[PDB]
């Protein structure tokens, strides 16, 4: 019965505005937003924190709030830092965003998190638009755009073109390399001044694009403690042991090798832990034909 | 009904593998917790643990490189290992037992008659503890944590005991031997060190593995028990130890081992219901060495985000 999701703010007035996202009611969330509402140019979401475990996304985006108001020529963005403030209400979180966000942009970058169990490749993810969103992708100029085969079903059920850029809690995540490539997308979207720069990642300033399928997507054939052998941009080839399951109930038993399908290139692999059977273990993907 | 028991026999010359059975109790059917055990005749005893906590792999998986090793290199005297001391949390992705909540550490030595994580600390208390005289445990310092490869000694009143036990802990050769009176002590510590005055040996594990295993190696023929040819001491005190002001997101701003000035902004506190208020600088109340920093995330008021240590006077 009691009242629609509502903004506290009417994002039709020019400049800065923050205020909140509120959340019909658990009791009602009450969402953080900025909007940088500057006329005519492109419209811009930009989302973060789907995992309230890994917060590199929300940080990136709260930058970005204290920067726009300098940098922004045009148009218009919209900045949600953290989207699972908890983190049905997931359902009524979602209706929030596609009923009075998702209308008024062409555009959603969302800050993705797989979690603070994986570590994966500083990175742009792509599942006519695809030409337009494939392109768009590859502006960020980041380490890899990855070709792979819901938040994106919102934002496509609206027609929307959305990006994802993914964040990972391992060693290899790079703030300063997803803030540099963020600069480049809003850049390439035409929102800020300035010349799209590779950074430096790994001692290189290189773009890369690949692609993974189900035969790079490697899971665990069984229960146990699955420990990494591999790292982030590691180049293995076929049959090379990308992990080792260790079994939990006995120490005389043999630890099982989880190993590559064909030579390619780890673009994420899972922290040591305890792992089911079919849970993937590691994403492998290879450069396009 | 059932006592713990082990599967196999400790005096068994040689290499046993089975498995140490805690009891049904009133909140869940029987456990069989994996044991390996090396005996190799007269010399030093020693237990080592892992996985008190659920959401750190690296001691498991440094115990089971140390059963596979320890067959050819131990020299002498009786190993004993249980890499996963807490199976329910190891499996449940949490820090503590998530059956009755109680970190496992805490309670011991437990009771028979107890919830599931008391009769897994009386069935290593009344079979495992009997038999050694140091115990190592590869202890979760904290997943959202990162760390320096360490060991943490707690100082104590008994001069010889603390004397013996830093001595030990320093010739492991870690990056750093950290004293720190913590007083987290309840269980384990209490049981090892005061109840029992044995050698009880706390190498700390965070969420940010060849240097733990070169440790791990040089601690062991520090203690005679395998041969071969095998670092700063520094101190934490409560100045030293800093906490968010309120609740916010956590943004570190240093990473371990760094060495910070005075007044240097060590992290900073986002507010969590507002995008128009400032951030708030936690600063370095002493020039000192990050031993240990938070991951970026959720923090409540008054939490500890960093610690920060001084190298002991020389």
């Amino acid at each position: 019965m009691s009242e629609a999701p509502h903004l506290t703010f009417d994002l039709d007035t020019p400049g800065v505005s923050t205020g909140h996202l509120v959340v019909p009611k658990c009791e009602a969330l009450s969402l953080p937003v900025f909007s940088c509402n500057r006329g005519e140019g492109p419209s811009l979401l930009i989302t973060g924190g789907n995992h309230g475990n890994e917060l590199q996304g929300p940080i990136l985006a709260r930058r970005l709030v204290k920067w726009l108001p300098e940098a922004q020529r045009c148009g218009r963005i919209i900045i949600v830092p953290e989207i699972n403030p908890l983190a049905s209400v997931s359902e009524r979180i979602a209706d929030a965003i596609s009923r009075l966000l998702l209308p008024v942009v062409d555009t959603v970058l969302d800050l993705h998190s797989f979690g603070p169990t994986w570590d994966c490749a500083p990175s742009i993810i792509s599942h006519d638009q695809m030409t337009k969103t494939v392109s768009i992708s590859k502006a960020f100029k980041l380490p890899v755009t990855l070709l792979w085969e819901m938040f994106d079903t919102l934002v496509h059920r609206q027609g929307k073109t959305f990006i994802c850029t993914e964040f990972g809690g391992g060693v290899v995540s790079a703030l300063t390399i997803y803030e540099a490539g963020v600069r480049n997308g809003l850049i390439a979207l035409g929102l800020v001044k300035g010349k799209a720069e590779y950074p430096t990642f790994r001692q290189q300033k290189t773009g890369q694009t690949l692609e993974t399928t189900s035969s790079d997507q490697l899971k665990s054939p069984s229960p146990g403690i699955f420990e990494p052998r591999c790292s982030v941009m590691d180049e293995v080839e076929q049959g090379d042991v990308v992990g080792v399951l260790h079994p939990m109930g006995s120490l005389s038993a043999a630890s099982i090798d989880i190993r590559a399908q064909s030579k390619s290139t780890v673009f994420a692999i899972r922290s040591a832990m305890y792992v089911q059977g079919n849970e993937e273990v590691a994403i492998l993907a290879r450069p396009l034909a």
